[PDB]
């Protein structure tokens, strides 16, 4: 004998969830009451539910495990929506509990009435209203299983009255963790691919986050066929380290070596990528794509050969079939292009008496941040600088809103990262627009005591792609909130400001006045 | 080489091997019709109601294992597809629907025939998008086709008639690379855990669904190794219920005692590739193990103590060598004995009589006289019960229905698709009188398309599965004759054998209108 | 009152005056069937396809002016209603759809027959909600019924079969108060402005749609006062094209020259209760004034220089005394002359011949021999063209079609609803061969319900309006096999007697008329 809400909480507990992110409301009484009497799952109270969703997404990204957020009826859960798009687009396992108005009032135009079970369809792969307690075991099981195994958001919509009703007595709360299966293409398909590669030249690999966990195989594959690698942004943390074949990125924020290697390839292998910018794929090259998701195949380019498979096990099965190629002209030219490009990048990142080049600031962040720091970066120029200047190493992490493309993601994600890894350094590279767009949750940094290092790229503008922001002193604002604030205006002050911020035993905001820059590198 | 968006679509489908498109025309489909006529390779199959086009395409996809296509004109045209598309999607068969749409310039104004197909079809598809711009078509079509084929379901492309007539992007490619399913099998560690669990479990039953298609050999070997009786969900019947000494029937209301009891009494239950939806028929204190390729199926209709994601064939192949042979066969032997009793009860109901024709007799005789490799379709209603209980399967015969979506009137439309896909093969539609008359207009398609379907109407002059249950008494044989198809009216049990034999021999379509009694479901 | 949710619904409908519910049963409808049986007042009308139940309910609501109801079982059952509900909603007729739903405990699990009707029906309704809890039903049903009747369109109530069987709330009331439409008239200032504008406008035409229903007298008086020819949109035909010396026909592709030119050449155009959707047929150079009760109609298919919200009857009554009589009638006289030419062209196409039966001859003869108060329905396709051009209206006859939603196969199903609603009245369905065969199963409903519909099939063995070839079918033979009289007509000389026979027979009849391919154009009259 327990409530529907208790059944949910116990089942989550069994699946190993550690916390739920949200803001309360009366519609969530059943859930709050369960959490209080359970005393194991921790409630993380944010100032805006949007931030709860972002934070849960960051937690799921880092842990590889189901994360949970919740919102009260109407406006409460509606506030989650932009953060849930980010979670879903980032392919991270997140369950959203959307509390709903009393079921008796549905359809009458009631106080706070919305229809969450319709609103959230696009940003989830499962979304249903629990009208009856008898639904909860099936609805919760499918929701959790899809969130974890399909890697995305599931939404359970729970009227507050239904939450307080008795759960079905025979229902079980134990959760069996089923890992991903091994997914690899048919042997014949691998043989066909190997044969194709045998007779292809000037091959480049475009690698995305689907290569996570396959570093060793990827590097061995590139070396075997002599293929330079370019990586999509979400592949950066997984691909751009211990990798003599990596030659950068394309797209507008990429650089010349990535751009040319991609354009000039005669054969292109897309490995676990969704890189969306169609005009950056070459016009006449064979294109081969390997992905676990049929929906990704052909999404942003023609495809001459498609294979469904997980990158790690596909490459393991493929490697022994692939003959080593001696011809390395294309690779050598790409590497030479890369050397030139990096040098161009580096020339932009120097100290000056004029104004602080944000690329200098980003470079120094990378230089002084921990060996295993977790970085988040706001959509806007901070994404450009992170892409171009953060050095990855297989331990560091980079989170952003790279697919959904939302401003204001950095600090909220940092919040989730820091709570998930309390001992780890977390550095939020924020825009002034981004930081102020969800500024209220700066107070969460204090309230939750999460030592997040916030660095604001204060260009007092909405700089990426004019439209001015009033000269704001964020350091002063931090101090007023009870967090250490450091105002940086001279390039010579940068090094010491970052070192101080990182050493302080607590959260810090470094407010750096930076120059407006350009995207292209001459 | 300039070409229209519609031509680009048609060429791409041609390259993917599509042979026909099912629909009814309209002006909003001019682009498409024009290019099908120019191309002269994909055949246009014109039905009387677009709902039937969708059912038929689903039957084609079910039988061929390959992408099938249907189309509808703007507004009401494509809207007519919807019930059939639910059936396709629920049956997990690869179908592309081209929904022609009003001219894009009139969208949002309350125009003649305005609907929003890109919203309507969300639920019965895994991909559904409006093509506003010619520049979309290569990506939209690629994703639509790839998802339909590999995710096994319906994709919808909504195409305003004016956009269809615009130039396709010049660099777009129309060649289609056929990517087969991957091999999907659980990690080794998980298989060893399962093997260990089975080693310490007793009284194991297997509940097998259509996910076992292609895995017959492994399934039977597995059951024999651990001594587990098999019960099958309805959509597993054609794949599981033959050359199988472990099979003990079905549960659910249309199942029977042996299936019922074996399921209820098991201490360990292994769900293999099944979505069997009737929650109260799963046992209450059993360990439940479920193997499925689709995370959404896991735990959908029962608790799950151990879940594994994997394809049945490849999972059982990897699992078998890890599983120790069990000597204890009491549970299996008792299930088999139950089964012997149940099958005798079933047989007692299927006898000729002077009173009235027992539909179960009729079904039994259909099974007896139909070809070794006949394709059967059956209407939702009593014909589904009789098919389930009396059609003998053998690894060549096929059974199609609307088993998940549960729509009346599916049998003849599916038969239409089956017959066109396999022109040399015998196709037998087991129809209800409600079902047949609900989409009766496409009976004319049987003549127009010259598809020798054998239609057998279970004429109980009622909506018998379930006020408004009485249908005015109707002679469907007479209606057939008036349409130019042979009609045989059967009212005495003694006439059944010869009526079926004549129908099956006739070189053309035939409707056999059999007056059958009302029957109870339970069996004494 | 101890009763179930379904019983509460049935009693409330009974109190609102509903006489019948159209549908096909299913187990998910047990609660409702149960209640209807026990009540014995509302009649269940069983069709062969639920799509037909929806069309038929729409026809009933169109003719009676009152709430009509249809129902469907869970999943495929109610899903089958959808195309007919689009027609109802687009025709602005009050219809409640009861969509039975799977047991609420199975929702979200991928259950047998699972759909989400509360999402599917959003576009073709102005109210659509799931009843999860018995406590909802009084509010949900009250809003559903009120919106259907007063907003004139479809409301959908989605009702899981288990919830249907639960107790209704004990204090709920089942009595229904009928609230009529309010009087809606523009503010006096706006009428004054309009009158002033008309005073200084010339060459004025009126484009009149079904919003003019009930305003014939005022409309004709208004046109005469300012000397404005009237053209009518198709759905205005039955309301406007009779006892009207100002009416000069229709535009659009199926309209004719006089309508076309009057519309194109006007310097001032007044849209009265119309949604005429074909944008290119509005004049490019004229002042446009639109009066409508629905803000969503204003400017939907043309620019608008002056807009007024009001009901046509009230608005014209308040406007007339403000409007000065105009002496200048050149524009009107020219339109009337154009009209005389156009009707003559129309008439020349409607002659008997030994070659083949011109469908326009067939339509003309239907109009000539049908009752003076017949109800006509016509399939989307050529029958709509012929009805538009050849049916003579008179203020008693009615014309139903699928004119906005534009669905094939509407004619016979609408005829079914019309005949049941008016059992003593002659109902003539002008069907296409495509239309008739597309929902042919419900031909059996004509027998089962014993509705004496007169079906006339324009058998051109093609999908003629717009892969169009249909195998030669003999529908008369099919009728006979179904137990209905069938008359096969192949010579023009046989038409007159075939129609007279069909209309006299005390029962339903199908007249299968082999007709020729035609064109929309009408050759000009001497100039
Ligand atoms: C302001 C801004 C500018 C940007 N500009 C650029 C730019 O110039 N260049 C750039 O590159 N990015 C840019 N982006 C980021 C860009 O939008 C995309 O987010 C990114 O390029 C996609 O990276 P990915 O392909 O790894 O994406 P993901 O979305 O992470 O794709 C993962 C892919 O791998 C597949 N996959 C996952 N797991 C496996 C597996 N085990 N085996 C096989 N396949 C698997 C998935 O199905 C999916 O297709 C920008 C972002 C922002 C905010
Ligand atoms: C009137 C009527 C009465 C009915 N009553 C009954 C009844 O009493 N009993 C009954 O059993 N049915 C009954 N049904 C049918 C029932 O509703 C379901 O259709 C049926 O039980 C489900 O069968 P299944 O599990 O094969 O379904 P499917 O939907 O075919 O299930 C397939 C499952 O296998 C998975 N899968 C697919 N491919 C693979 C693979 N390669 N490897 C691993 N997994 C895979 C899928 O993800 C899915 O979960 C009735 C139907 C009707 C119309
Ligand atoms: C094959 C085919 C071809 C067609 N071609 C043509 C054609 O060539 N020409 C043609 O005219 N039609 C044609 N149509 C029909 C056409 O599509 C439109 O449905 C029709 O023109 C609309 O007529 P209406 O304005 O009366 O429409 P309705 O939809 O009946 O619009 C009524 C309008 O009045 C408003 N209203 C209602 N009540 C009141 C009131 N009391 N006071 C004020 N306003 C009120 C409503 O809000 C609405 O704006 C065709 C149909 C078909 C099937
Ligand atoms: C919520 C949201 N609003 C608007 C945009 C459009 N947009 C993208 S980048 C950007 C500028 C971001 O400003 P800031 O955070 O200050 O970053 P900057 O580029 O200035 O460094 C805007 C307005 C967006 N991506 N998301
Ligand atoms: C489109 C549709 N309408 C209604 C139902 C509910 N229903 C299920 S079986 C049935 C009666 C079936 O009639 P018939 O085709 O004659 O089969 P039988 O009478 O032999 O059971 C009905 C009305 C349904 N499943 N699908
Ligand atoms: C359900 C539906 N499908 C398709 C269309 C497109 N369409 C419009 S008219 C027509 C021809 C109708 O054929 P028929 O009923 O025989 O009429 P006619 O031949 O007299 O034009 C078609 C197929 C439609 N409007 N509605
Ligand atoms: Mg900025
Ligand atoms: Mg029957
Ligand atoms: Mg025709």
């Amino acid at each position: 004998k327990q409530t529907v809400a208790a059944y949910i909480a116990k089942t989550l507990e069994s699946a190993g969830v550690k916390r739920i992110w949200g803001v309360t409301g009366d519609s969530l009484n059943g859930l709050s009451d369960s959490l209080n009497r359970m005393g194991t799952i921790e409630w993380m109270s944010t100032r805006h539910e949007e931030v709860a969703a972002f934070a849960a997404g960051a937690e799921a990204q880092l842990s590889g495990e189901l994360a949970v957020c919740a919102g009260s009826c109407g406006p409460g859960n509606l506030h989650l929506i932009n953060g849930l798009f980010d979670c879903h687009r980032n392919h991270v396992p997140v369950l959203a509990i959307a509390a709903h108005i009393p079921s008796s009032e549905i359809g009458s135009g009631y106080f706070q009435e919305t229809h969450p079970q319709e609103l959230f369809r696009e940003c989830s792969h499962y979304c249903e209203l629990v009208s009856s307690p008898e639904q909860i075991p099936q609805v919760l099981a499918i929701a959790m299983r899809k969130a974890v195994l399909n890697r995305g958001v599931s939404v359970v919509v729970l009227p507050g009255d239904v939450a307080l009703k008795p759960a079905p007595e025979g229902a079980t709360m134990h959760w069996y963790h089923a890992p991903q299966p091994v997914v690899t293409p048919e042997e014949e398909e691998l043989r066909k691919l190997a044969q194709l590669l045998r007779y292809s030249s000037n091959i480049a690999l475009m690698c995305g986050s689907g290569c996570a966990g396959a570093h060793k195989e990827l590097v061995e594959f590139a070396g075997k066929i002599k293929a330079p690698i370019v990586h999509a942004l979400r592949g950066k943390e997984h691909v751009e380290y211990d990798n003599p074949y990596d030659v950068g990125m394309t797209g507008l924020i990429g650089f010349s070596s990535g751009f040319h290697t991609m354009m000039n390839a005669d054969t292109l292998v897309l490995l676990g990528t969704q890189f969306p910018y169609r005009a950056f794929y070459p016009t006449d090259a064979k294109i081969i794509q390997i992905d676990i998701n049929p929906a990704s195949i052909g999404a942003h380019s023609k495809v001459d050969m498609a294979l469904v498979g997980d990158i790690k096990s596909t490459l393991r099965a493929l490697l022994p079939l692939v003959e080593e190629k001696a011809d390395r002209k294309f690779l050598d030219k790409a590497l030479e292009d890369y050397r030139d490009a990096r040098k161009g990048l580096d020339d932009l990142a120097k100290p000056s008496e004029k104004a602080i080049h944000p690329q200098y600031l980003a470079q120094q962040i990378s230089h002084f941040a921990a060996d295993d720091a977790i970085f988040t970066c706001d959509v806007g120029t901070p994404t450009v600088w992170a892409a171009r200047y953060l050095k990855m190493n297989g331990k560091r992490r980079l989170l952003g809103s790279f697919n959904h493309g939302s401003m204001a993601n950095a600090m909220p994600q940092a919040l989730g990262a820091q709570a998930t890894e309390p001992e780890r350094q977390v550095v939020a590279m924020c825009g002034d627009g981004g930081f102020s767009m969800l500024m209220g949750d700066f107070l969460s940094v204090v309230q939750m005591k999460l030592p997040v290092k916030i660095v604001v790229f204060n260009n007092s503008v909405l700089g990426f792609v004019g439209t001015e922001l009033h000269d704001t002193n964020f350091a002063r604002i931090a101090e007023a909130c009870g967090i250490t604030g450091i105002r940086v205006e001279k390039a010579s002050e940068v090094d010491e400001a970052l070192q101080r911020a990182f050493s302080i035993d607590g959260p810090v905001l470094v407010d750096v006045v930076v120059a407006k820059e350009e995207l292209a590198i001459p």
